[PDB]
DNA sequence: CGGCATACG
DNA sequence: CGTA
DNA sequence: GCCG
């Protein structure tokens, strides 16, 4: 009664078992933390077959048959049904190498291969980074200098307002184009690390060059902090707050309108239900997946989708909405 | 055992 | 390398 | 780490 793949199967944002996911995601995080994505997905997924379940697993005997659950995933489940901690975990969050790869990767700039150099190096702290400058890129710098703002949840209701002012600008560098709101929040999360924005126009083509145009007036409106032709741009913006403002992250992405569907279930995600639907399509379909179609490499012909309904079609997969693939 | 998503800046 |  |  459980596929195994996350995109065949509603995975809401609340759910029954969030103890035991978020102890499988810890041990998927730390997976990465050492190069082992295989390791990680594995742990992403059991994480996410619980997320999708109906009710609480309260005894072991529930995680037979539920794909992705061997030995391991078994095992961390066990022990925290038996004892309410799992041992493995516990020494996970702990360690010394968790906490630093977790603080430094959580940097804007600096991914898993940089933040694991400066622990080979012996840097622990943020403060250890900012007394050696030399040694980071302007987006680290950028990433360093505004990272306890970035380190607040943006709140929904705070996105609103972030929109309308995307949208002035967007509407001066091309009137007709539109901005719409992705990543978690249209999956119904009430905060997030950022804030997506997809943008396009009505008539094919006019897209093309409006994301510099929309970066040079949103900059010129002093709301820029930070960014770096291109077609997507991951900024910091500066949001009002009472009395001051804050950094927030933003990110902005244009795409043709032929293209706007498979952009739209791109950004939606989630990251986890983006992964399984390309290897879903690729592996079980035979067609090729991304952010801008979807392609049969046999007929080497493109799907034309005008909905994300058009696109869960063609893969022959029941329709989720957005709300439903928080895998 | 091979495979693990797929792009753009 | 970073980023979504 | 797990599946197929
Ligand atoms: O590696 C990635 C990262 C993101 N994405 C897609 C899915 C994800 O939901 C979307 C937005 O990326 P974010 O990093 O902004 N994550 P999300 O908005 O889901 O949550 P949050 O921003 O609150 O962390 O882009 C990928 O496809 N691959
Ligand atoms: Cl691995
Ligand atoms: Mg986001
Ligand atoms: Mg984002
Ligand atoms: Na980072």
């Amino acid at each position: 009664w459980m596929p195994a793949y996350a995109c065949q199967r509603p995975t809401p944002l609340t759910h029954h078992n969030t103890g035991l996911s978020e102890a499988l995601e810890i041990l998927a995080e730390a997976a990465g933390f050492e190069g082992s994505e295989g390791r990680l997905l594995t742990f992403c997924r059991a994480a996410s077959v619980l997320k999708a379940l109906p009710s609480p697993v309260t005894t072991l005997s529930q995680l037979q048959g539920l794909p992705h659950f061997g030995e391991h995933s078994s095992r961390v489940v066990q022990e925290l049904l038996e004892h309410g901690v799992c041992e493995e975990v516990e020494r996970v969050r702990r360690s010394e190498r968790y906490q630093t790869m977790k603080l430094f990767t959580q940097i804007f700039g600096v991914g898993v291969k940089t933040a694991d150099r400066w622990y080979r190096e012996g840097l622990r702290t943020l403060d250890d980074l900012r007394e050696q400058p030399q040694k980071l890129t302007q987006q680290q710098k950028a990433g360093l200098q505004h990272h306890q703002d970035l380190s607040t949840p943006v709140l929904r209701s705070d996105v609103d307002a972030l929109q309308q002012v995307v949208e002035e600008a967007v509407g001066q560098a091309l009137p007709g184009a539109t901005v719409t709101l992705t990543g978690g929040f249209r999956r119904g999360k009430l905060q997030g690390h950022d804030v997506d924005f997809l943008i396009t126009h009505p008539k094919e083509g006019q897209e093309a060059g409006l994301l510099p145009r929309v970066m040079c007036r949103l900059q010129d409106q002093g709301l820029i902090l930070y960014h770096q032709a291109f077609e997507r741009s991951f900024c910091i913006f500066r949001l009002p707050q009472p009395g001051s403002w804050k950094a927030v992250r933003v990110d902005l992405v244009v795409a043709p309108v032929s293209q706007f569907p498979f952009a739209l279930l791109g950004w939606t995600g989630s990251k986890l239900f983006q992964r399984e639907l390309r290897r879903f399509s690729r592996k079980e379909k035979g067609l090729w997946l991304n952010s801008h179609g979807l392609f049969d490499p046999e007929q080497k012909t493109f799907f034309q989708a005008a909905s994300e309904e058009d696109i869960f079609r063609h893969l022959g997969l029941e329709y989720l909405p957005p709300e439903q693939r928080n895998a």
